[PDB]
């Protein structure tokens, strides 16, 4: 069902939790070879889980489920702006900039865990 796609969804999202937070320990520690190969997982769960969004709002679109749509739509307006702030982060790591980056990763967290509210009442509404 779509509720179930969620629960995937959902699934992917905590690993990049987890990843986020295993790379953070590694950016302060200064492991630099493992934040780059975190950004690259990163990179690819975060690829898959708006795949995933994708997939369920338009179902929902399918199923004329109005109101998951509605909190869909605002969901993937803020998983955007996660999106560019993940995209500068990685910029900055490029360009050895750590102020900049340190900016990003907790404006990231910021932005993720304001997400989540939203996030809980989707599954509630599928
Ligand atoms: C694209 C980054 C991102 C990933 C997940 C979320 S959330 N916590 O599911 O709203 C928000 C933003």
């Amino acid at each position: 069902s779509v509720k179930s796609e969620y629960a995937e969804a959902a699934a992917v999202g905590q690993e990049a939790v987890a990843v986020f937070n295993t790379m953070k320990a590694a950016f302060q520690n200064g492991d630099k070879e493992a934040v780059a190969q975190y950004l690259a997982r990163l990179a690819s769960l975060y690829t898959r889980h708006e795949e995933l969004l994708n997939r369920i709002l338009e179902k929902a679109r399918r199923e004329g489920n109005k109101e998951a749509v509605t909190l869909m739509n605002e969901f993937t307006a803020t998983f955007q702006t996660g999106k560019s702030i993940f995209n500068a982060m990685v910029a900055a790591f490029k360009n050895g900039d750590d102020d900049s980056f340190e900016s990003y990763l907790q404006a990231l967290e910021k932005v993720t865990a304001k997400g989540e509210t939203l996030a809980d009442q989707i599954a509630k509404a599928l």
